[PDB]
């Protein structure tokens, strides 16, 4: 009754929500709806209004002052002007004198003009008036988000090992590249639980194969790593290689599981393996088929995966390549100078992730052919869905690590997200993206660091200490390796707390990271803070994101204990009063703040999730307070035991 | 006595220094010097060291932690990984326990590895050991800076009208376009003194011409604007268009004034006109001939210019085009998938500003030929020098507005610089803040950034915050890239906010001009890092987002979107001043320490130091109309301020009449 759904035209069923909401017949309650040329929602904002949401998108926590377009795109350079990233997360909340949330359930290009054109005007528009709009009421933003979290269903939950630290890099290839890392960390006592294998582990980049030469006996080797508490996490891409005799390819062609051109032929998209076809992610049979293919790696002992290139990305199509060559030919032979270099250059750029290509193939949705652009933002979502639904059929009681590059709301039930250059500013960018992603159901997230300096790496890791996905995209290639061990030690000492908070949040449709505004709604200073986040109900983080900085300014909305994990293995604490502070944070120290009347458990440092001692964990924070610890086996889904909850008291 | 020159090989004379320093005899005083792989200076820094300098370069005031290459480069994407921008300013200061300054007088590609490869390692290297290295001793960075400023010679001084506000856009083409800008500003009583003319004003992008169809009586049009205190400031590019009958081209060829290939053919580079030749800026007679050309504009009432593309920028050479067309021919006919799109794409980009092109042409320096790459960082510097020296011949008594995109230390005597093709990014406000003190250390004081951001689309609020920074930068102009969102002040809602911010500039002009002149005449800095002023304050020395100005104030602009204030650190008590939109000036004493201050979008902030005061005039709409007779004194009771002012037009700097002591 605090949520209403307004339907326009004949919307595509995106399955974003799991709760059914009845269609409202009354007037639309906020702003104005026009269906003249397409669809447009327009709303005049109050000057004090803050606009939260949009999950994975550019800029700040408050979205006012710019334009955002939901249109999943593989963009390598996330500069301030970019209007479209990997995710399409169509949920906003206006927070002010009048407060309300809106979900725009629409699968295509959706433009949020949020004060870009006129400062006071919010305008959300798309090309077709075929969509549901959910309006949600509440006393404040935080209340509105929790109701949204309920109706889109419970977020993906990873196995406990995924709260360890993982190492990654595009390059690894041989059993040796991998064994070095094993000794690299283990012999230097650096905690680690995971190692990601990038595309190079596949035979000629063929989904659901392993390179036979380099990996003659894969199961055995997977076990070799698992005996040292190291779990390999192989990638899987959207594109299936065109190649006679390759069974994934042959099956897809035979049974019509690929996306087709207008004429019925299988669309060709060039990606990592050269020519490929895209599995039709919106066709149920295709999905089950594609997902079933993970058994191949699972049966070999693999306990987790990552998806990439699932926008889906396109280096070029055959049509696009054919046009590019034809143009190159004219340029080649032009002497009048009628064809300029920059035009040649532009044509070459245009065939990548080309809008025209997205109009070249179709989805077969239960017999009905739908042009891909019309449902573009659903592709990566349904690829991750295919994996997740496969996992359930295969082993329903077991959690697999899984996360994806591209997404839409509704994918949050099946896997997490990772954010993809090595800039200081990307520390803060990734920080600000977290609360918004939590608002939209994506809790298991983290970022990579794309030209890297030691100090940039350490600051970046100090943020990752807190992000559920913590991975390096090495640690040993520098001076003073203890700094890097020291930072990861903090991560493993905080895992029981972090995992606990994540489970409690996930199981209750709550947020792991929160903006200060959600926790301290009456504090006008707090609501505007964007470079600090609240975690669970116990702490606040505030990472250093400036090069050569030895400290930073913070605002404390209440009395807190300033905590630092020191490099020597100790923990410094200082009580600090409500208000503004400058705090000192050395490169090898990990800071956080514990709120008045709270405490958190801290474990002794361990090198793998399995070996952390959560028996007599030290409690840090305020005497007299208590903490409810959540603990299970981290492997299965026996979430509801009363035994999972233990009350610790400092 | 405090400076020493160390020579290596047979350095090219850059004329960077005006003071002659004799070649020293003893061992190099700091670190180690090596000639194994070309040339290298290596130094092991103490952990608490701070490294200042490098004028126009990327990153922060403290340069530690990255790599900086002195290689004048036309690069419009100033992301933080970029190593080379438009300037080549080879002055650094190591500040800490052991403190000293170095100036690498070398005209070619010079690599500053400042703790990048190794955190404790400062390594400076180049391809050949043909250079002078000046070592400057001193008790602190500041002292070292002023000594350097002494020997590089007095900084360029602009006419006073150049401290007004300026509007510019790649696009203004007709009388209509300029009158609309005129109307758009004056009718809304928004102050302004300058309107910039971008390349469209020429006949087919030909240097030293004006479009005959669009400006049939240009002298008349220039007066129509000037009569409104609107001074037109036309662009001049490095490239002279290749065209038969075009006198500039014909003379350059006939007299061998152009840069040539080794066979003596005139080197061809495509830029805005298409095919052009580059005037040989290192050839003294070429230099004089090109400079004299400005007379064609000055004789029409033009009082100032901007020099562009003078890296020199090259879209492609003739050799490059043919290589690219050949590669494309192959790609076209490829059937096996041997030649990939991205290979083709890379070739296309590679012919732009190509290091190979820079090895393809030469300068003629008194009959002696030198390959351009070997002196690449001197080109823009000598083009602006060309113009500067021509102004002196043409009208010795008069100041001309002049600034350039590319530069080298030495050029600071002849023009300013603008921080080039930035973008409408919030991060660029801070970038442009941070570059200011560094440009000052290297003698470049008349500078500023494209307010609102050059590239991309700007929002109302971004422009307003940018403007509030520009208030303090001697160059204050709103500039825009082609096809971008129109970012004149009159295009946005509630234009009173724009009037309020610009009013604050004009109310401050007598003070800012005063400090500029005082600074330039005494080889001192206009902007200073906090550390220079508060050397014993451990916290102050690391502040990078505030700057001291002259000896009276400190600034701290808001550079975050949606922010309603920001953190500041005050190293002593100060009066927190804000220029309010209603025209009033709010004041609040704040004590030494950390503060968060409220600064609304339409509010201009600054702090006045303990025991100081500044003069603030009433708002005026052009510089000539500012009432300096009786301004209000803002600041601390019992303090005094020495106002410098002259006619703002000629070069009579010495007179006691120029100074007036005002006391609060």
């Amino acid at each position: 009754a605090m949520i209403r759904k307004y339907r326009y035209g004949a919307p595509f069923d995106t399955e974003a929500l799991t709760e059914k909401i009845e269609t409202a017949e009354e007037a639309f309650p906020y702003g104005e709806i026009s269906q003249k040329e397409g669809f447009a929602f327009t709303y005049i904002m109050d000057e004090d209004d803050i606009v939260y949401g949009l999950g994975e998108s550019n800029r700040g926590i408050n979205k006012r002052g710019y334009c955002y377009i939901s249109n999943c795109t593989d963009d390598p350079i996330h500069t301030e002007d970019k209007r479209s990233l990997y995710g399409a997360h169509n949920f906003i909340i206006v927070s002010g004198k009048t407060t309300f949330g809106l979900f725009f359930d629409y699968p295509s290009k959706l433009t949020f003009d949020i004060g870009y054109t006129r400062m006071d005007t919010l305008k959300v528009s798309c090309e077709n008036a075929d969509l549901d709009i959910y309006v949600i009421e509440g006393e404040n933003a935080y209340d509105i988000v929790k109701q949204f979290r309920r109706v889109i269903g419970r977020s993906y939950i990873p196995p406990k090992f995924a709260f360890g630290f993982g190492q990654s890099r595009y390059g690894y290839t041989t059993k040796e590249d991998f064994r070095a890392v094993a000794k690299g960390y283990r012999e230097n006592h650096i905690p680690i639980d995971m190692i990601y294998m990038d595309i190079d582990y596949m035979q000629d980049f063929k989904d659901f194969t392993v390179n036979e030469k380099n990996f003659p006996d894969f199961p055995e080797f997977v076990k070799e790593m698992k005996d040292q508490e190291l779990r390999l996490i192989p990638i899987i891409d959207a594109g299936v290689k065109v190649e006679k005799g390759y069974e994934v390819y042959e099956e897809g062609v035979k049974n019509n599981y690929f996306c087709k051109r207008e004429d019925g032929s299988d669309f060709v998209a060039a990606v990592w393996p050269g020519d490929t076809h895209f599995p039709d992610m919106l066709n149920p049979e295709a999905r089950k088929w594609f997902g079933d293919k993970y058994r191949f790696l699972i049966d070999q002992g693999i306990e987790g995966f990552w998806n990439d290139m699932n926008e889906p990305a396109i280096f070029y199509s055959s049509e696009g390549l054919a046009e590019a060559k034809e143009f190159a030919g004219e340029f080649a032979k032009d002497t009048e100078g009628k064809i300029h270099p920059w035009a040649m250059q532009a044509k070459m750029k245009d065939i990548v992730n080309s809008p025209e290509d997205y109009k070249r193939f179709y989805h077969n949705v239960n017999g009905k052919k739908i042009r891909h652009d019309k449902v573009h933002n659903l592709f990566g979502y349904n690829m991750t869905r295919a994996a997740g639904e496969a996992f359930e059929r295969i082993d329903p009681e077991k959690r697999f690590l899984m996360f994806s590059r591209s997404s839409y709301i509704g994918m949050h039930r099946y896997g997490g997200i990772w954010m993809g250059k090595s800039w200081w500013s990307h520390i803060l960018l990734n920080l600000k993206m977290l609360p918004s992603l939590n608002m939209c159901g994506f809790m298991y997230t983290g970022a990579d660091l794309g030209d890297t300096t030691r100090d940039l790496l350490l600051r970046f890791l100090a943020l990752g200490v807190f992000t559920p996905l913590m991975r390096d995209h090495e640690c040993y290639q520098f001076e003073n390796i203890e700094d890097f061990r020291s930072v990861i030690n903090a991560r493993y000492r905080l895992v029981p707390y972090l995992y606990s908070e994540y489970m409690k949040a996930a199981l209750n449709d709550d947020m792991y990271f929160k903006p200060l505004g959600f926790v301290y709604p009456d504090d006008k200073m707090a609501i505007r803070v964007e470079d600090q986040l609240m975690l669970g109900n116990e702490i606040m983080i505030a990472p250093v994101y400036e090069q050569n900085a030895r400290g930073r300014y913070v605002y404390l909305p209440e009395e807190m204990k300033f905590i630092k994990f020191m490099p020597d293995g100790s923990i410094s604490e200082e009580v600090l009063e409500k208000g503004v502070h400058y705090v000192d944070v050395a490169l090898n120290e990990v800071p956080l703040f514990i709120r008045s009347g709270k405490c958190i458990p801290v474990a002794e440092a361990a090198e793998c999730v399995k070996d952390i001692d959560t028996e007599n964990m030290q409690l840090i924070g305020y005497e007299g307070s208590s903490y409810t610890l959540y603990e299970d086996d981290g492997i299965h889904k026996d979430y509801d035991k009363k035994e999972n909850y233990r009350v610790l008291t400092k």
